[PDB]
């Protein structure tokens, strides 16, 4: 019956994520839930023939499949999930158009755009409107996202088709919100804005009415530019949001309680309220915001990642790991370390940006494991975690570094010199991990080793399942494609290296850990993913609290102000 | 409070007046009054540097300056007139605006176009509405039509001007209503409509939505084109309107009454109805629609225009006059004769279109008199009087014609070969009618014989003056600037040329009459465009009463649908 | 024959100055002449009904009536002059458009745009080709300059008329070149510019093909983003213009010795060239541009604007006055001192920003005199001009400032105090100073005192006069409305105020000079805008040649790099 369009950004990977993850929260806080649907403006599914990482974070965060890359802080804020029938693309729709054409449903008459390919979006949305989560009966909202790109070629059908839902009911079941970005200039200094004008136009040339007010800012502008806006687009003087959002989402709650939106949207749609303090509860919002802005640690903490501007690998990770490192009241500080410029291409040329990356990840206490694109780099990422085991320094469990691992223990611990990488060119004898697919049910042939999978423990006392209250059970999900031989770990058995984690065959060994070490996590899964903040994750939080166990905190502060 | 726009044709002058006058006509049959404002999307008057007479039938119609084009039929109609503040055109406005744009009333701020000239329009619309004519008090539905063309550059501010109208008030005000054509080829014969599907997308493209349904036919098409529009404009199927309009008024009250359009508007707007046979009144209109289609003659009638297909000299003549012929109950079938070949353009080349347009005027009833564009035809319209006055036959009082009256009379009566064409060189000695503007109150210098001038008669019975229950003073206008000299009247006086017609001042005689013609009727004002349908006009129904004095036919009928 | 248009801003007051005068001085260089039309997609004039100065500097440099505002640049660096027919504007054009409609000279036919507007400005470029300036004969190269904003609604003629001289012409006549501007980000750090994707869909889109490259950026940037304007535009790779301009001119002839655009546009458009060292003298800009950065000073210069962003009040007197300064050496620090907020609206508020302000004008050396807008200051500037003359300092010649020099002088040398302002309320008795316009020859009425007025001078020895070589009549230009009474002025020459320049009636005292002050200069012209590079202006150059009087520092130097 509701139906409201969440507009995003220009390109995938500016920070859309947090615009459209306001709108979501505010009625689940009110008594209510809804649902995420979005569409990629794209030509196919960004995880088929593209490269892993480059512009796109694409993980397997509770899904079967392939994911999108904008849906890992909707399963962490809001109570919902993602499954299959989410990932809605412009690849998706085509499965099914050249097929019903060529079957025989419309007496194979020829048509064009209408009213066939505007008719076939109402199909997903009207099927996915009264089929929400495990969670939920049947949602009286149904908000629609746009998320990748907007304003191209095939934007003209997407336009046709938002005003036939539109016509057919009442004018208080639509809000119509475009975009428009607030330059900054860097001679004057006064924000005039130059999308806001021009987005005005697109919308008048297609038949639509801009109604409400979309801006992005860091700091609070002057009074001066408010009324500009309004008179160019007819709308009220005392709505114009002014957001200053910085890079976190609690810049979001302070401005709708003191602007006047939380009770606007309430009578232009006449739904319900739970009234308690200020129409939506906020007492959950800002115990974890003003808390986060009272601790301090500045450790030096030396991470590797892939290049050195804001790359993919990363984007949706050091977010949700933040909010669960407040119970230890500890702050760590992300560097930026190229492993591309490491190993004979920085050394036989310029040895400048060479000695201060070692002065940087020797006296750290956390080394992170990064991953690999082809050949872009294989020699650096096995000196960088042999020298951290040998200095006493713990390591954590961080996927696309099984190959790694197996390389620098037979050379430390034996000899053997000959195994080496096999993902790029797989001819050495000693190939402990190569590429094997999955030969069971479900899939067939040279398939991705991921899914629903059952992952069973084996051992008991560790670290990385102590913290789950002793299960026995955990679903898990992976994200790779090669598999150890179990006829090659004969090695492993008869030293310390031990087994705390395997499959339901007792043959693949997703799960490994050294013996003697105080601190060695080492797995398949991403638990970064998982970091909820009501739910810390395993590794990275048993590092502080088994760093100086200071647990005497909370009970020196005892409320100051109470 | 109640605004509907008037959407009128493509081009000045292919039947939009029509058109407009059926919804004027609609309130004012339910007890209401409405007023008429149209706008010219041109350049500027049409009657002040262009031809006087070429694509605008341009006339004086009850107006002290110049009119438009399309305001005669308004009058006939409705009850109501037109003044000088009912010819806004895009000059007239552009006289003001430089004006305050240079004074300093604004503080002189350089702008654009917005917010300036979307509200100078509304001083034009606001001021007409309590304002209407002399017959009413305050009309309650002020009506605003377009004439000319649509879909011009400088149409663009005329959207944003019909949405701010509508935006502050209720959608229960406004009806939008385009244009669409419906061509008819030769080849094929499905109606396929295509500025059908046309109009929508220009609507859409400045920010419109259309509602009502616009048609133009000239016959009863199939049921299968009527459901093609209503999933075009997303409107309902039973509101299609199939108008079959040929070259009158009548073809329009008859659909109304089949389709079911006559109480849409009264819920969609929420006005009141004075019911009593069928929402308005009809038997005021099938009195004198079945009555029309009931009478013939076939009457060999000789007229005089300027080219030979459909100019601007008889548009709203030939209408007007065919009304006010019903209470004789004969038919008067209309030709085509061409004054401009028929000189010595066509005597001396082929002898082909000059001894056939003779042949339909020698025996006829009722000859007029043309006018003049420039030199275009000056000998031609000389011998075409004359000819008929030795042959006994009646003429008409028509304009423009009274500097060719006086060549034929001074010629065959006398023998002045000297007074020639004084409009084209006036070099002759024997001038009698000459060029000379007002010299007393009112209008300076070198203007036009023309404004709310008082006409008073001097003798009594006559054909032109008994009609009118014997006045003294009746106010007629003019539309022409050559005056006759009361020097050169000496020769008129010692003759049977009389004078039943003078002015104020006793000077200008604009009424002329020859003694001894059993019907002879020459002056200087436009009785045809005051051709009401309850008052006859004076010359052409005098002329059919004593030709031959038929009064029993009225007693042969005795009401056959009693 | 050779047309190339120029393309400017987005907004008048941005910057437009500097890149327009780039191409204008190339073939003066090269031993040709070119002109400068320029035309504003404004209103009317600036200087007619809109304040003097807000945003765009209006004076009167080299003319007889009223200005644009980025036409002091061209005089300055450009041996050409700028006259009546240089400022031509939307506003002049319609000043004939509407009368050639009005009379009569195309028959007065009805028409639209075309082909009207488009052969007009024929009218206007076809006219001003063969006639230049007072300096040369016939310019080969017509140039056509686009000031103001670009793209809008009137911007649809001006590509109809730019395609009809190239149409008929060879392709090797013009250059197409648009406008980008290059935005920055806050949080990446890639240049990626959306401006030049945006610009070339406007230029399809009406008929046009962008062939140049157009760039503005202040730091030279990488190589990565070349490549990616050349492959959009399908133009040469090694053809790509960086510009990293700052704030001054040198910035631009050192760019087109590296690239490689001084020899392309030689052979694209056949012309001839002086090739001499590198195809224009270079000599001539390197002895100014490398000897103006080997000078410094940092002395505390204490001036008074209008507000505290860059307004239009000093856009051009800040660059033409630095360029004269190099001939002592010496570099002058500009602050911003705001007039408004230094009366009663700052001590009786806050005394935080009214403390600060007196504490770097009594320890400076320069102070100047503001203006006056309408009421928004009037008893600050009193008081900043009596205190610097107590303190033996010396001050400038500005004009707006008479009104304000006769207060303080009446009240300190004598006591009257009924003698205020008579720009704001002239109900005084002692109105030294009023508004009285010329009653002479010329200009009738209410106008104002401005035009070509040939000003004498009266005595001999003084600081303006000795550096023009002893003349005895100088050609000067003002630009105020309010002249001195001859009546009284009875108190002035009993004094030590002398007058060292009057007028050619003996009248009016345009040139004021108090005696015993060791530097006053004061009169009503403007010489900040005649700054030439080759000649010094007379006010603020004497007063640091009479500061220190070091001139034996060109004999320090000899020389270094010979």
């Amino acid at each position: 019956m509701k139906y409201i369009l969440v507009t995003g950004g220009v390109i995938s990977g500016v920070g859309k994520g947090v615009i459209a993850s306001s709108f979501g929260t505010l009625l689940k806080s009110c008594g209510l839930d809804v649902t995420s649907i979005k569409i990629d403006p794209y030509i196919n599914i960004d995880a088929g023939t593209f490269s892993p990482y480059e512009h796109g974070e694409v993980y397997v965060l509770d899904d079967g499949a392939e994911v999108d890359l904008d849906l890992g802080n909707y399963e962490r804020f809001l109570d919902v999930t993602l499954h299959r029938d989410n990932n809605i693309t412009t690849g998706k729709i085509y499965k099914l158009v050249i097929e019903k054409e060529r079957t025989g449903e419309y007496l194979g008459k020829t048509v064009q755009v209408v009213p066939h390919i505007t008719d076939a979006i109402q199909e997903w949305v009207e099927r996915v409107a009264q089929t929400p989560v495990q969670g939920s009966s049947k949602p009286q909202v149904c908000i629609v996202e746009l998320g990748g790109t907007i304003g191209d070629i095939e934007g003209m059908p997407f336009v046709e088709a938002f005003r036939q839902f539109q016509f057919r009911v009442k004018r208080e079941n639509f809000c119509l919100a475009h975009v428009s970005l607030v330059p900054l200039p860097k001679a004057t200094g006064e924000p005039k804005t130059k999308p806001t004008q021009s987005s005005v136009r697109e919308l008048r040339g297609c038949g639509l009415s801009p109604d409400l007010i979309v801006c992005r800012s860091e700091k609070p502008i002057g009074l001066e530019v408010k009324e500009k806006i309004s008179n160019f687009c007819h709308v009220g003087p005392d709505q114009v949001i002014c957001i200053h959002d910085l890079n976190s989402i609690y810049h979001v709650p302070l401005l709708m309680e003191q602007n006047g939106v939380i009770e606007y949207l309430n009578e232009r749609l006449q739904l319900n309220i739970d009234m308690s303090k200020r129409t939506k509860c906020l007492q959950q919002w800002r115990d974890l915001a003003r808390r986060t802005e009272t601790v301090r640690r500045e450790v030096c903490i030396a991470v590797v990642g892939k290049y050195t501007k804001f790359t993919d690998s990363y984007a949706s990770v050091v977010k949700a790991l933040q909010h669960a490192a407040l119970a230890v009241n500890r702050k760590l500080e992300l560097v930026f370390i190229e492993s591309c410029l490491l190993e004979e291409e920085t050394l036989h040329s310029e040895p400048s940006k060479y000695h201060k990356e070692w002065q940087k990840l020797c006296d750290s206490h956390g080394i992170l494991v990064p991953g690999g694109f082809g050949s872009r780099g294989m020699e650096g990422k096995i000196r960088a975690c042999q020298w951290a085991r040998e200095n006493q320094k713990p390591l954590l469990g961080i996927c696309l570094g099984l190959q790694a691992a197996v390389i620098e223990f037979a050379r430390n611990k034996l000899g053997l010199k000959d195994a080496n990488t096999t993902e790029i060119d797989p001819n050495t004898a000693n190939a402990l991990v190569i590429d094997m697919p999955e030969h069971h049910t479900g899939q067939l042939g040279g398939t991705m080793r991921l899914g629903k999978r059952i992952t069973v423990f084996s051992d008991g006392p560790s670290v990385i399942r102590q913290l789950y209250g002793n299960p026995k059970s955990v679903q898990e999900r992976h994200r790779h494609r090669y598999e150890v031989n179990p006829k090659y770990v004969h090695l492993l058995e008869e030293q310390g290296m031990r087994f705390v984690g395997t499959d339901v065959d007792k043959t693949r060994m997703e799960i490994i850990e050294l013996s003697g070490h105080p601190y060695f996590v080492a797995t398949q899964y991403h638990p970064e993913y998982l970091s909820r903040p009501l739910k810390p994750s395993p590794p990275f939080l048993g590092l502080i609290l088994a760093s100086v166990d200071r647990l005497n905190q909370y009970i020196q502060r005892g409320c100051r102000l109470s």
